């Protein structure tokens, strides 16, 4: 049937039905540290979030995105590797089923909890729509999550979780702030990359954040009652929507530090 994180239709499947699959810059990848190349060149990340106008929370069947209203830059990206500016449209985590497992970007074959993607679509496009389709058109915030302590900040989304657990449904979800959701520091490595799930679009500028955020057990445990499936439909946990490590092939990694 349809694309998943399942036995029969997980991301060894995907090939068959997107064959970009085996593209030329897919994406996630694993960032080896030492191989990365610092570019000081690369300016600072802009971030510009403090009109930022949450709207949504959905459970699309392979996550649960957070949608911002992107009628007009309230909430914005900008610097870095990119030239113009991205706004914010959702945001949406990955995770495992257990703690040493669900990120997508791996750090030297290290693995997180978590990953969390902020996706930004570039302006000049004019829609979310058309921006998939450039090579420049989307720019991606990863952040990593470990297992510590709670983030005080991110408790709003998950105490509203119980409301969307099956696919389909949505929750009004206003003023929440994302800034809420961002380490002390913004250093980072980029490269050019993928959406991490069908229609794996090449249309991203990655820009991975190098300190992880912290997050509880018992908060990272809520994302684990989710379902993928529908309500009335046999309850299948939502659990290691992650895609693994694809080959770097002919690209490089920038790192904003050394
Ligand atoms: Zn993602």
């Amino acid at each position: 049937h349809h694309w998943g994180y399942g036995k029969h239709n997980g991301p060894e499947h995907w090939h068959k039905d997107f064959p970009i699959a085996k593209g030329e810059r897919q994406s996630p990848v694993d960032i080896d540290t030492h191989t990365a190349k610092y570019d000081p060149s690369l300016k600072p990340l802009s971030v510009s979030y403090d009109q930022a106008t949450s709207l949504r929370i959905l459970n699309n069947g392979a996550a649960f995105n957070v949608e911002f209203d992107d009628s007009q830059d309230k909430a914005v990206l900008k610097g870095g590797p990119l030239d113009g500016t991205y706004r914010l449209i959702q945001f949406h985590f990955h995770w495992g089923s257990l703690d040493g497992q669900g990120s997508e970007h791996t750090v030297d074959k290290k693995k997180y909890a978590a990953e969390l993607h902020l996706v930004h679509w570039n302006t000049k496009y004019g829609d979310f729509g058309k921006a998939v389709q450039q090579p420049d058109g989307l720019a991606v915030l990863g952040i990593f999550l470990k297992v510590g302590s709670a983030k005080p900040g991110l408790q709003k989304v998950v105490d509203v979780l119980d409301s969307i657990k099956t696919k389909g449904k949505s929750a009004d979800f206003t003023n929440f702030d994302p800034r809420g959701l961002l380490p002390e520091s913004l250093d980072y490595w980029t490269y050019p990359g993928s959406l991490t799930h069908p229609p794996l679009l090449e249309c991203v500028t990655w820009i991975v954040l190098k300190e992880p955020i912290s997050v509880s057990s018992e908060q990272v445990l809520k994302f684990r009652k989710l379902n993928f499936n529908g309500e009335g439909e046999p309850e299948e946990l939502m659990v290691d929507n992650w895609r693994p490590a694809q080959p770097l092939k002919n690209r490089q990694i920038k790192a904003s530090f050394k």
